[PDB]
């Protein structure tokens, strides 16, 4: 229906309080968190983490929100990780870590620069939709830094193990074509269209049930983070279970303060 | 502890019909047994006495009235003494018993030994009678299980017991076992079925789709990819029930 | 040669009794499952699978089958999914999974939600150039709940398992070729022409060493289960030994064995 | 060292400003307390409880004073009985990242989401009259993450299963046979055992202590107790002169040179 | 992008003194390069091959000079054509010593890289390929397999159906058949095939040695379970030495971390 | 079996020649020791001692009438007592090489088996501890830490909780506390160290070298993922070897004709 997903889109700010970062909220249930440091290129410094955290947080349990966009302003960066400059120095990792756990996907909308630390957030980012001005890439060990957690192993789990190592260890630059050949973006765009297609696949993700969006993320996330990944899964689990007659017989039996009986549920294959 | 109840006596109805090598019976509270039942080998199994389990077991998963199982062998003196369709079939009853939605319950009085041994490991608890006797013997045998025999076997003992168990084949007794964590508990022999229908039975009275949640959540532990698809399995499961 | 592997295929039909599906097997090693409802676009229902699970386990334990193809009746669809109990399907896919020969999809048309998965589940993919392949239905239960999720990661990597699962679109045989979902695209016309080529270079090879490699490959995924498979192997084998014999031969005479005779190799 | 040292007396700082179902205080030598204060209800949470203690474990991962933290329940009779009558998962996960070592130590009754939380903790410090088991199945719940995986870690598979299958209660012998707890020590000595504990760690490195926290986990949390170990790798490289030479080279508005460095085996 | 530099030519000195089936060579910007000198067999190896590979690689490692490794094989024509028709299965200490490097190891590959000869290109970090180079396995054609890193790595680098195919069929594939399975990083002309090698070593050069291990390790880590962690661990280790509150234990006098922050 | 046979007496040869900092021995019946030789300090280890070590146990591996190695301190006082604090971290190669080694390798504990020295006796495959011994992690104490095997492969023998605790508090434990937590396989009296020690390699000596090396895989394998499957898969490539089906391949290229799996028979 390309009506629906292309119809004009209608942003709400939600910007109070914060100094590097825009935070909007559409009416059709979009959340996009902007970095607003245009003139060092989008690099994020401790406090532009502090607030793109309380940011994702807010977006995480407003009900009315359904999918979330991560992106720079303007168009020449998306961000080029941290500030060489000098609310904690490795506060990104929570970052991390909370975009990985949100219920809710996570879209990176990429235009210029993807660098260093924030090339390791698109990728982080459930999917990545790159302009065909975008370019990506490490500089790490340029710079006498590494990032060996989600940057190093999940990389490899989206562009496998020889591309993975070549990006570390050489820290070259490549282009959206090049990205996306690898497997490193879901899909390439004209610079003027990056918004509308994002809003595209967003709308489009939006039709499916958000407890289905909350259970597949959990079930890929689990096939790289161990007991971590098992505990999502079982977070769903619990509320799937809530939902049912029978996860139900326990407060329904403390209601009228009697011992639960399971007998009358079916023992299934 | 309502141990009238749980210690009350058990309706086994008989459900052997066309097995040669093993006994099935089921209670009318949820209770299905497989008992190997070939005493003169020590309740060895054969190819034969696999197939069989492995119906039996299919049986049990089918029959919504049965919420826990039992596997044990018959008399007094072995659960399972090892191996003697084709060759290597315990291998399908290892995973059967594996992915089970229900507890199955290892009911064991004297040997567990061998391929018997790696079988009491793969039911979820295990009931030992004081005269129980556990132990590998592959490699004085020109064999082994390198699969759930010895992985598994490490995520219940610790390594270090398990490189022993393998390693040297010597066999262990109940206090051992328990000792070392491979039993759940041990009980005088007389009173091994009695104190099993007990633990059955508390169980019997939990949610049965918590059980089957919590079985393979901790398979999840293990098994990998085939974990995620059990707990994947199970959320549709939960989902359906709406 | 082209000429043995192009040659024509002589099915004969093991079908008796089945009400979803044909079974056949080729002369030279071949067993194919097909799914007979083409006129519900090879959907599948609990006695569907059922039939199937009898069809593979008999192609398992048939010694003159080496390769095994799933596939879907007519031209139009392979498998379009679900609607002998409502998830019978998930035992099934272990069963294509543990199964030590090879298992091949050979894809026309649709291969979509649960039939998409079964596509994946199968060691490979041969497709035609009219196949269709993708996830759907907006719910937790259209999704069976992620199951196959983890294991498309390994096929096309995460970001393009994110963007299958999520977004739910269709994709034509190009783009399941480009992403790694189907090993080869071939003119529909020449689908089983191409398959059973594929499916004659496997019979060529070592059985023994195709089942180890199966059981290898797996284990990268199945944590134990796989060790389990794996370990299975090298049991089979270490009875076909003169070692593995000896230990065995010394119990049953009731001696010691003497394992001395054999290197203690680095 | 010194059993004088480690058994001196404790002074306790009030911070549970602005809290409803939690004390939190710090001790001076390190040490931060958080106590669920709902006796009435064995110390059971209820969500403002979670957040509370969110906010408590947050503020001291982040006081560079504090190297160690308890978790208690008030009085003599409960620890937790878990949840009343979903951000304990956040609570938990939030428990297992903290670069400080978390003791849990419990009196009575740590029951349910309750005995989730001391099984979470790197440490538990048993009192005799301590309880332990889950409930769930027995009440139409479960939790299949850590509350599982991770206890069959510490107990083994066996164990695990029965205690999740069954529902039934362990006394502290029991725990401590199991390797549930670390240690079990009569209810009168409960706290005064455990600062030593607390203590004992506070003589040590804290990047050691994290550094270890983030390995043991790394053999749970795959990708995750990667990211875990590696930013403390990314953080002791800062720390070093090639780890600097990146920054310096900045700031020297200059090329990074790293051929001035050894090439280790 | 320097080019003059990365294009500058090259000058091995040799270190081929005591090897029989292998040259070793080294440049003096720290380039190692261990060539497979069998052409006469196609640069098959045999135990003894192994053997030389395992003794200049630890070489290499222990030389702190040499930040890079280039494994290839003499000639044009193959890279590795697999085992000969220490002991009998040595090179999977090979194949773990190439693992654990801490230095990155480059597989230049020309020609034939086939059965045990693949998996040697496929355990360097990285693979630069000439246009006529040639992959695959054949283990199931000759009744063998490498179910090892030979599997389950493959997988990590071109997904489990193509990994599936590769194995079970046993074909050959091409440059850029490689290179569009991510087997490969890069194809580039024949004649060019160590020009641009050395211009990817001399990239890595410049970085971070440190950084560059840590990394390695870090991806390895992905794989390898504890053994991942042992190697990551042990790095990290190796950093702790380096602070001063590393260092303040050693001089302890008993120790004193109190003058060290608590980090969040 | 036999006790007349597992307590026969045992007999040393030295293979010690060119070793400065241990001993290197070899019985008859198949086991290999190596001795930590400094007992003036303890039985640390410096880079020397750990290259020795290296050597002598790449010597065990390849000796084909050597089927256990035993790995232990000189002296009553000393298993090993950690890292020598007066290249750098070659003991993380010694610790894999313990870890791949075909043959059981088996650490015999007197006294203090500290810091290092403790992460060396979990890495053999069984411990035999006497009743003078003592175990425990230091690196906190004198910052610096085992984050490796030295603390997942520790959570795979005494679980998560005993794991932390000895680890974060770098206590001393004595053999009953280590028997209990799973730490050792068994405590002895100190006089009988090595009587029960060749006992327990002498039962081992008595099974399958196949079997052991197959196992010992295995159980790495649960741990070291794709590394452990190497390991594994190498033992069925070997074994596929010894089976007529793995000789075909060889047999073709020795007769001049294409290999030929078809006369083969398939397995379910
Ligand atoms: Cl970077
Ligand atoms: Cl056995
Ligand atoms: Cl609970
Ligand atoms: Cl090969
Ligand atoms: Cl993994
Ligand atoms: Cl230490």
């Amino acid at each position: 229906d390309e009506a629906m997903l292309y119809a004009p889109v209608e942003w709400h700010d939600c910007s109070e309080g914060f100094e590097d970062i825009r935070y909007e909220k559409s009416t059709d249930g979009i959340a996009k968190i902007t970095i607003n440091r245009p003139q060092v290129r989008n690099a994020f410094r401790p406090l532009t983490v502090k607030e793109m955290i309380q940011a994702l947080a807010d977006a995480r349990y407003d009900d009315n929100i359904g999918v979330i966009i991560l992106t720079g302003a303007g168009d020449k960066a998306f961000c080029s990780g941290g500030d060489q400059k000098v609310v904690h120095h490795l506060n990104v990792l929570d970052f991390q870590r909370q975009i990985r756990t949100c219920p809710k996907p996570v879209v990176a909308m990429v235009a210029g620069y993807s660098i260093g630390g924030g090339h390791v957030l698109h990728m982080m980012c459930d999917l990545t939709i790159a302009a065909d001005n975008a370019i990506f890439g490490q500089t790490g060990p340029k710079v006498g830094s590494f990032d060996g957690g989600w940057g190093a192993s999940y990389m490899a789990r989206i562009v496998g193990q020889k591309k993975a190592r070549e990006i570390w260890f050489l820290c070259r630059q490549y282009d959206a074509k090049q990205a996306l050949d690898m497997g490193l973006v879901n899909t390439v765009v004209p610079l003027a269209d990056l918004e509308k297609e994002t809003v595209r696949w967003c709308r489009e993700m939006l039709q499916n049930s958000p407890m289905a969006l909350r259970c597949l993320k959990a079930a890929l996330n689990a096939d790289c983070d161990g007991q971590a990944g098992l505990q999502e899964l079982a977070g769903n689990a619990t509320m799937l279970f809530y939902m049912t007659e029978e996860g139900q017989e326990g407060r329904n039996a403390f209601n009228q303060k009697r011992q639960p009986d399971f007998s009358k549920f079916k023992r299934n294959p």
